[PDB]
């Protein structure tokens, strides 16, 4: 079977300001870069930058939903948002519509998230508050 | 700071086509279903699929390289390529790097992957023989 997100690629424009947001901002381990990428590690999560002519910005409300959240302790989470906020990271949601987030863009408009909380949390939590809809399969 | 990856959201245009395609082609266990939603997991990744009237299907030439690769064993590769050939699964690359891979595409276009190997052994094979320009940390 499948199991895991083996790797995420995040497609960027400018190498170097990528891999200092990820490294320096979010704090994330640099473990190679070269001419036309960066392999960094967060946890168990391998994050490979990519260097892509092709990659554009595009504003927030011009691209989908697609999103890449991130974990942060309980006792962590606000500071760092405050952080991230007091840095100048644009913020591209402020509706908590599934738990507790931060929604903030990497330099090239990548959809970021800082969240606290499992997926078995969240199903318990929308057991209680429900999406409309939902349905829950054991 | 950030202990991994909390989850993945994909916009998708179209939820049941999607659905079927995680769930019953790829074999991710469905946890829950809503009017615009859907979560999955697939190993320690909680993937959610979000109905986005924004989402278009997009061609692979019309999208960077941004993409997300999924681990499978070296013994079920051959296998589970053979599975997504047989129902028409488009492929949007050929490997050309270390360690198995197989790069196909959802239904909406988003850029998935299955890659046998780690970021250590990842490592490893970029040490014996380094990309242009490439600098490691310790
Ligand atoms: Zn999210
Ligand atoms: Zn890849």
């Amino acid at each position: 079977m499948l199991s895991g997100l083996n790797h995420l690629t995040l497609a960027v424009s400018q190498l170097a300001p990528s891999v200092a947001f990820y490294q320096q901002l979010l704090g994330m381990t640099l473990h190679a870069r070269w001419d036309s990428g960066a392999y960094l590690s967060c946890g168990d999560l391998w994050l490979c930058l990519s260097l892509d002519p092709q990659r554009r910005v595009t504003p927030p409300e011009e691209s989908d939903y697609t999103h890449y959240a991130f974990s942060i302790s309980e006792a962590d989470f606000a500071s760092f948002a405050a952080r991230l906020e007091a840095a100048g990271v644009a913020v591209w949601k402020l509706n908590r519509s599934e738990g507790a987030s931060h929604y903030f863009l990497d330099p090239d408009g990548h959809k970021l998230e800082l969240h606290v909380g499992s997926l078995a949390q969240r199903l318990a939590a929308c057991r209680e508050q429900p999406y409309k809809g939902m349905v829950f399969f054991e």
